[PDB]
RNA sequence: UACCUGGUUGAUCCUGCCAGUAGCAUAUGCUUGUCUCAAAGAUUAAGCCAUGCAUGUCUAAGUACGCACGGCCGGUACAGUG
């Protein structure tokens, strides 16, 4: 499943503003970012033992 | 600038100190127009202290669900300022 679908987004309702919901950034979370870098240490350690 | 002068005797020559002389540091007195540097609660009490200040800190890159602002789109997990 995506976890990205589950947010708890808490609806923020202020007299004056446009009335709009916000949702918390998920933490430990898997990205392409997480595996870009442990793909790169593992090209770090292949170029040490080289 | 490698310097002396007054004072013991009726007078002399000595010894010898007292006093004078110049600088330098602290204080103090009188006086003081310009200008450049500049010391400054050490000495007595490392005695006692009102009050205020004297040490804080965020980048692109640890943690943002404070609308505190601001969205852009509005279910685009997380825009950005913070
Ligand atoms: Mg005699
Ligand atoms: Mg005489
Ligand atoms: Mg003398
Ligand atoms: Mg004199
Ligand atoms: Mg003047
Ligand atoms: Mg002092
Ligand atoms: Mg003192």
């Amino acid at each position: 499943d995506d976890v990205r679908q589950y947010v708890v987004r808490k609806p923020l309702n202020k007299e004056g503003k446009k009335p709009r919901t916000k949702a918390p950034k998920i933490q430990r979370l898997v990205t392409p970012r997480v595996l870009q870098h442990k793909r790169r240490r593992i090209a770090l350690k292949k170029q040490r033992t080289k």
